[PDB]
């Protein structure tokens, strides 16, 4: 009673204390049902034995731990309010949350945590049953509490947790009583395991995931392990079942494990309790192991995810069954040889992403519908991987990856990103128990699920002899599934699969002791043989992903690189309401957080309601499992896929002339796994019209998988055919143009058709047509465009980055140059009016760009506008290079001949392909929450906008935000749509980079630095 | 207050968690005495701020740990007695001691110990100086308590400790007052870690170490590592000291590395703090490293221990000193290449023994007078390695190694004999940070001293994923020392040098799952490339160490066997008083315990007291350093050094006729290491006379070492010259005897000799000079001998091992056969008598032996016995052929021609040298406390006693004890002389044995297996 009080237990500070990680804690197992029948074990149904505590809660908050009252322990308080379980107490209000990158959210001080600690008093009364109480063991299992945790039961204390990620057990059979029951749960937000939990997330605490009541008899299965062994052709499995049970030992209990495919029974096996002997004292009396023997199993894969039934039924001699234990398996081998990593003898495409658990709505709460809608876009964006990105999932999630066919690779919750040096905890003796307590017990609850292939030490952890040690006890325990880390530079003797965060393709980055060369050079370094996989790669920050084409290509041509994990999946935003209560996403920074980063969590290639980027279009576009060839006539289509053959994909091939479709047809498409198909055309027709012929082809699955709708679209290419140039002559403008020179302005009639030009500045002052105004800004050149986020980089208002390409733009002027007017003259012609302008852009008496311009009017009302554009070879490269416009009419359509239908920019325009798309005004603007450059549509040929129409080859973006709007403003929701329509066309723009978020990623052959530029736009009324 | 209480801290059960193994301890480090100066450090003296709270203490004994009251924890009680701190409180009476082999001596329930907990209360009152509390860090070290202990400083609770053979640091500064202060240690027996602590010795508990207190400044050096890097042919030597602190970081601060031989100083390095950039967030910034380069350093070895003194200080940039820590670094570098453990690139030769911590009064508390007498012994025994024997030793053992120069192979405190299986703890993560506080800490501890060599993880603990993460995490933090590990068979991954125990050599027994090969198949296993070193073998346990010369043989013979570490070195005996209170050493089951193992704990080379055993001088002779070989007439002496050159050490020559010397001669010794010599002896004296001329060589060192006396011998070898045989005839026998044929009996009378026959028993009956009788009993055969200690093995009353050698022998009456008279007959000859018996030995109807004598008296008054033997092919091998009778007279001195002059078997005969040897007769006895067969001498020629004489080739033994009292009594001190004294004088004698106390050990060579045997004796007075 005494002891049972708050003072004995926060006398012990056990949050800050790295030897006491657990108090009274049951060990880990794969999870448990406890099913008392063996067909509802077979059929997954829902047992009565497993109770779900999830729901109305009584929750209080305190400032510190020793602000709780003692009369808490007894019952709950009048004023505590009425939450639901799991949930985080951050997203009520109570708390406000953190995100922080680099830096720990707490004053770093190992291992003591600071003193105003958030505590959070979670109550729940409920009632048990009394057949629960006369036999067996009744447990309670927390799938997560974020940092530490104590328990109480009947205001008796039971035990102590640490873990977050991982479930703690405890038992209550000699605490729960006959009839109504409360407990009480004392939450931390900070603790000495926090040290370890420094992941890239917001820092939210609470009871987060599921709370469940166990019962199960006297005497039990404590443990069961799962493995497969095949022979060279894999026609005969062995499966090799150990059970460890705990409790008293008899001589009639007997093991019954059974195999089942859907109904039909495979295999079984029942021996006896007793195993081989393994040491001088003799073997183990409590385990027994089965051996079956399976005759040609269907392998499980991602292409096709093959699952066996396997229950393990403890009974009796005369049949009587005790319990029952179910689980799924499935038959597949990863083994790395020759520097390979195989599976079923296949070499493996990685085409993985990273992914946290982020819910649009409930923060960290995970809940089935999201899991399951995530999947089907990751299957159908093409990835066959996911990461669970440093820290264990919902175990759900494997059962889900089993289902739908993902490979998974399993993290430690082990992260000391903050401490400097990065290994200081990880070398240190004193804290390998704690990191062995978030490893160990995360390989023995995931060991059984066939999703998981790779485990992982942690990330951004330096090097230390405990992760060696580590990797030394999992390569013992699990020889099966191939293990790696990303500390150390990849390159230690804790990996065993070379994994560099964001590695370049070509050019290297020799940092000091940590250096990350090219992936190709990486393989090609001295003494390595480990095959090289990218867990993190291709950092999708807004406007991001460029370059992705060179870093599949790369995978391909190199037998040895098997791909990457793309960061990450899910955008980290938080909702908000405004004064209207209106919905709008929020960064860090938007709470009230000192040490916090920016937007620096709102990396992905989703929204956070599952909305996708253009970047998904293109990582779709790059992981296609088909590969095209067109030579001549013919098609050569290559399958990736290592396991099944192409029975649910037609091909859909259609030629079009500018837009216009001629001939389209449908072929089946027969292709092995890594096989050949060749696809003969039929004749295609070739008009005498002038325009370029395009051959589009796609491939339909026409059935509907358990991940995909019927139609659905798994691949695509385009090719550009035969070209038949435009020779014919423009009729002669019977109506010549009328020039009026004004003092100030220079004006220029052509019936309904009139422009005005000011003297002044040498802009096209404005357009009319009748007696309606089309421009409400002179018609002016851009030299700059809105900052996006790779461009930005970690540099603040504080702290200055001078490799930033922003800085080096405003630090030259580029943002402040001033047009300074140098020639404007117009003359008539024999039918034709033409203006030459002539401007120059200064800043601090350096010039930076000059911009020569011919206007031609036409008599047929065509405007000819050819500009050259001279750059200074010293100033930092210009990010664009175009004219821009704020037109005086708004509409609904947008009718564009060029690539899409997306957003596609030079370095990210594979996806795109080229034809007519025709879209209303509001698909036009990508809503990035961060303002930047956004909506570009590059190789476009022509450009239908209202009574206007644009021709040439340019790039061009338009929109209601100007781009002074996007640079100021810091949130979607503050843009305000301007009067009129603000267009912006480029002749020609520089890359976007993507490689990573703090340096410049942009490769020289995207970047503008030729030095001499030159584009022709024609600008007419339609 | 009330959490200080008594109830609060035993609420908490830390002795029965596995997951609490410390609360409120410091790191591990080297040992520290912080000295205040540079040249009080340099020349090692004592430090005042370094005091020893070693003394009188304060001492009360509880059953259970919640029987103490809660006023001791203010006041002493005054029951308490006066104890001695260190000491073991079962040495005073409190509590019995129990010895166990295999089996726990609780009941086996992990983590779980029994109710009844014996408890020790410990009270020291001190005073403690102002100065130590201004300023700076006060700490206490208990260099060792057994089990569990709780500390409480003046009332207040301190912290937790569950190590028994690492010591245990806590910070007193917040808890010492000025003035009066008194400390309250609680220390139980049992622990939760007492599981891992299954060691072969006696279980005690009670502070059996130093207790030391510590004062540093507020800035430390907290802990600092040294290792060497060498050349290929090691004459450039570079020092790198890497120094951590603990505290305020400031810019002045700057540490002096310097190193001193002797007193000259060899190299210096002074830097700033602050380390070379490690990770991506930097480098340690309280870390420095110095590199020392040093030309043509002096390598330390076991034969030239050159060491070092390298000073570490901590000062400012003035110069002012804050701290000092001085080491003594030896330049050495162990690497193994080409499955070959090389030091400082020689290849080792290892002839190291087991050692146990066991005082000859005080028990477990070892001094510095004990670890000097033993090192002592075992250089002049020719031992250069030791092993810690399952725990980590002393940390002053380590030093004094370096100082004499032996290798040390360190052990972990892990031993789980009892579990069964015996991987259960080590495979169960649960207990992964608990053997990890056992092996991390060590190795922390004596990673700076050059005696350390191996690191062992620890014995008889199966194999476990534990004990390979373990085994990473030692060659990751510390790649300069190879490791080992027995467990599992040593063929494991855990292991780099296979150490087997007990491995024959060229036997096999092959056990499942893990056999024990012979060793030399065990080098030719396929896949198998590392060298074999023996962690146990030879186990001398009594009369033992048989074999010894093939284990050698084979060591020297094969490159990759390295040699082994012989089981073990001292005897594990208690002293105990009986009524008079007369000391008597005793062994397991003499104090009472039920759960106990009998004398298996007396196993060693010398006694209790450091009193050599007679196997000793056979381990002196198979370890010699130096090899003889004899061709023609010279000799080819080759040297075993490996670093050191022949310069203290001289050859003395002896060529012996009979015993009776010749020539002799001294030739100085000049032997490059691993080299050879030849000597060229001079003319060697062959007389007529009959005899066999024997030369014996020996190696004297002349002058005094550090570890040997003036004219100590090191080596000795001997030949067999030129024969010259016996052709002579004996003079014609003037006088005949003359026989009277009684009914009954045989009386045959020539002069003063007299001899009787029994006609019933067929045996001599009496012999007579003058009018004194000479026998006690009649000379009869003896086909038994004392069983050995080998001979029993694990067989009790109650166990019955079919195997043993004394069950075979039993169950076949081979002890209960009874002589049955067939033949005796006699008839004079023309000058002698000739006596012919015939018996036969028989059991159950069954005929084991039969003996034939043949009796001749000659008239010069000699009787010449002939003995023919011939013994059953199904009967059991019987351990001895001879004769066997009591003489009715005791003498003072015994002087046999043979072998000798210590006691020497038929498989343990190396050592002996032939030649005269004159002896009191109370060495004859070999004081073996536990009785079996002793003090028989092979190769005799010639044996005088008294007025007797015998001649013949014998292997003879003669004691005050009969056989049937040593195999009836079970403790020497109960042993009592008898009348007269016993002499058996056997024909063969079958071998000892000595690979394992558990089996078989005796060859095939050695057995008496041939069936029919003969011997000739010849006994005449002289």
């Amino acid at each position: 009673m005494i002891t049972d009080s708050l003072a004995v237990v926060l006398q012990r500070r056990d949050w800050e204390n790295p030897g006491v990680t657990q108090l009274n804690r049951l060990a880990a197992h794969p999870p448990f049902a406890s099913w008392r029948n063996s067909e509802e074990a077979r059929t997954d149904r829902p047992s009565q034995q497993l109770r779900s505590l999830n729901g109305e809660w009584r929750f209080a908050w305190f400032p510190a731990p020793e602000a709780v009252p003692e009369s808490w322990l007894e019952c709950d308080l009048p004023e505590a309010d009425t939450v639901v379980v799991p949930s985080n107490w951050q997203m009520h209000g109570y708390d406000a949350p953190i995100y922080t990158n680099v830096t720990y959210p707490i004053t770093v001080n190992p291992p003591f945590v600071p003193t105003e600690n958030p505590t959070g008093c979670y109550s729940l009364t409920f009632n048990v049953d009394e057949s629960w109480l006369q036999e067996g063991q009744t447990r309670i299992i927390f799938d997560g509490v974020n940092s530490a945790f104590h328990l109480w039961c009947n205001g008796r204390w039971v035990g102590y947790g640490q873990d977050s990620r991982l479930p703690s057990e405890f038992d209550l059979s000699a605490f729960l009583r006959a009839g109504e029951n409360r407990l009480a749960v004392m939450v931390l937000r900070w603790s000495d395991g926090s040290y370890l939990e420094d992941q890239d997330m917001w820092r939210m605490s609470g009871i987060f995931r599921d709370v469940s009541l166990l019962h199960k008899p006297t005497t039990q299965i404590s443990d069961f392990h799962v493995a497969t062994r095949f022979n060279d052709d894999f026609s005969r499995a062995v499966l090799e079942a150990e059970v460890q049970m705990c409790g008293e030992l008899r001589d009639y209990l007997r093991v019954t494990v059974s195999l089942w495919q859907g109904e039909t029974q495979v295999a079984s096996g029942t021996a006896p309790f007793g195993g081989e002997i393994i040491d001088e004292r003799g073997g183990y009396a409590d385990r027994v192991t089965l051996r079956l023997n399976v005759e040609n199993p269907k392998l499980w894969s991602a292409e096709i995810p093959n699952l066996y039934r396997a229950v393990v039924e403890l009974h009796t001699a005369d049949g009587t069954l005790i319990e029952a234990e179910a689980c799924d398996v499935g038959f597949r081998e990863v083994r790395i040889e020759n520097g390979l990593l195989l599976l079923n003898g296949k070499p493996l495409l990685i085409r993985g992403v990273n992914r946290h658990e982020h819910h649009p709505l409930h923060g960290q709460v995970m809940d089935e519908q999201t899991m399951v809608q995530d999947i089907l876009l990751m299957k159908q964006n093409n990835f066959n991987a996911v990461r669970c990105s440093h820290y264990p999932n919902h175990p759900l999630w494997y059962t889900l990856c089993d289902r739908y066919g993902l490979y998974v690779v399993d993290e430690a919750n082990i992260e000391t990103h903050g401490m400097v040096p990065m290994n200081r905890l990880t070398d240190d003796p004193r804290w390998l128990p704690a990191m062995s307590e978030r490893v160990t017990r995360m390989v023995q609850r995931d060991r059984n699920h066939p999703s998981v292939i790779i485990w992982s030490l942690g990330n951004e952890s330096g090097h230390g002899a405990n992760h060696d040690a580590l990797y030394r006890w999992i390569k013992s325990v699990d020889p099966s599934r191939p293990v790696q880390y990303e500390g150390g530079g990849a390159d230690t003797t804790a990996t065993d699969i070379i994994c560099p965060m964001y590695a370049r393709v070509d050019e290297d980055q020799p940092f000091p002791a940590v250096p990350k060369w090219s992936i190709k050079k990486w393989l090609s370094l001295p003494g390595e043989t480990r095959p090289l996989i990218l867990c993190e790669y291709a950092h999708a920050m807004g406007n991001s992903l460029g370059g992705f084409a060179k870093y599949w290509q790369a995978f391909r041509q190199y037998p040895r690189l098997q791909g990457g994990f793309v960061w990450d999946w899910v955008d980290q935003s938080l909702i908000k309401y405004d004064e209207n209560g209106n919905p709008w996403s929020a960064y860090g920074g938007d709470f009230g957080d000192t040490p916090n980063d920016r937007q620096f969590c709102m990396n992905g290639l989703v929204f956070a309601d599952r909305t996708p980027h253009p970047a998904l279009t293109e990582a779709k576009h790059q992981q296609q499992f088909f590969q095209f060839r067109l030579s001549g006539q013919t098609i050569e289509v290559t399958s990736e896929y290592l396991f099944r053959h192409s029975d649910n994909e037609l091909l859909h091939w259609m030629v079009a002339l500018d837009g216009k479709p001629l001939a389209s047809g449908e072929v089946p498409l027969d292709v092995a796994p890594q096989g050949k198909q060749l696809i003969e055309l039929p004749e295609l027709p070739q008009p005498e019209s002038a325009g370029q012929l395009w051959l589009t082809v796609r491939v339909v699955q026409p059935n509907a998988t358990a991940w995909s709708e019927a139609g659905h679209i798994s691949a695509w290419q385009q090719w550009r055919l035969a070209e038949n140039l435009s020779v014919t002559l423009p009729a002669a403008s019977h109506a010549i143009p009328h020039l009026t020179t004004s003092e100030m302005d220079f004006c220029i009639e052509l019936g309904n058709k009139r422009w005005q030009f000011n003297r002044q500045s040498g802009f096209l002052s404005q357009m009319w047509i009748g007696d309606k105004k089309q421009l409400l800004t002179p018609l002016r050149d851009q030299f700059t465009r809105a900052p996006l986020d790779n461009d930005i980089g970690v540099s603040e208002a504080t702290r200055i980055d001078p490799n930033a390409w922003v800085e080096r733009w405003k630090a030259a002027g580029h943002y402040q140059a001033e047009a300074a007017l140098l020639q404007c003259t117009a003359d008539t012609l024999a039918d034709a009016v033409l203006i030459t302008t002539a401007h120059a852009w200064q800043h601090q008496g350096k010039t930076l760009f000059i911009s020569r311009k011919t206007y031609r009017i036409d008599g047929s009302g065509q405007m000819a506008i050819t500009v050259d554009v001279e750059v200074a070879s010293d100033t930092p490269h210009p990010a664009r290079i175009g004219l821009n416009c704020q037109l005086a009419q708004v509409a609904e359509r947008v009718n564009w001949l060029g690539l899409g239908p997306q957003e596609n920019y030079p370095d990210r325009l594979t996806a795109a392909c080229f034809d007519r798309w025709d879209l209303p005004l509001s698909d036009m603007y990508t809503p990035y929450v961060f303002p930047s450059e956004n909506g570009l549509r590059c190789g476009t040929r022509e450009l239908n906008y209202g009574p206007h129409q644009w021709r040439g080859d340019f790039q061009f973006n338009i929109s209601r935000y100007s781009q002074q709007q996007l640079m100021e403003t810091s949130h979607r929701h503050l843009l305000h749509a301007e009067e009129g329509t603000w267009l912006n066309i480029d002749g020609f723009h520089m890359g976007i980079g993507g490689d990573d978020s703090w340096s410049p990623s942009v490769s020289a052959e995207f970047q503008l630095s030729a030095g001499r530029y030159h584009y022709q736009l024609v600008w007419c009324q339609k």
